[PDB]
């Protein structure tokens, strides 16, 4: 399979995933940003992102049958929903409350750390992503 990519947005610090990338440009202060289409999205959504903080290789689901291979300390984009906005951003597992299951789905219980913001919140494995390798 071909290396597929998620972005960083500026505006609301969410990762998205990208279709593709139309051009680069250098900044006065030597720093590189590309522009990225979104995926299944307008075109006014284009973005300027920097390529060493905002890019990087597309998160991983996680198959209830490993949901062994998530510890504590581990990063992960989690889905966070809120008050009416829904947004992927980065957390790390604080906790893990495991259940008993089978492959069929998991029940174990995330406890997670949103990295922005610092709050809280406690995930099933169905909310969360894994990072490759
Ligand atoms: O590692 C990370 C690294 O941190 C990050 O800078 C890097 O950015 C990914 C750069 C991708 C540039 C883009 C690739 C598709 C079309 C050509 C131009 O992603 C790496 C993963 O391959
Ligand atoms: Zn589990």
């Amino acid at each position: 399979a071909d290396l597929a990519f998620e972005a960083k947005s500026a505006r609301d610090y969410a990762w998205y995933d990208v279709s593709s990338f139309l051009t680069y440009r250098v900044l006065r202060t030597g720093e590189l940003e590309v522009r990225v289409r979104f995926s299944g999205f307008d075109n006014r959504h284009d973005e300027w992102v920097n390529v060493k903080t905002s890019v990087r290789e597309r998160s991983i689901p996680v198959e209830p049958s490993e949901c062994g291979r998530v510890n504590v300390g581990d990063l992960l984009l989690c889905f966070q929903e809120r008050e009416d906005q829904a947004l992927y951003c980065d957390g790390h597992v604080l906790n893990i409350k495991r259940g008993i299951h089978d492959h069929a789905r998991c029940n174990c219980v995330f406890l997670v750390r949103y990295e922005l913001d610092n709050t809280e919140e406690s995930l099933g494995l169905e909310r969360i992503c894994r990072r490759p390798e």
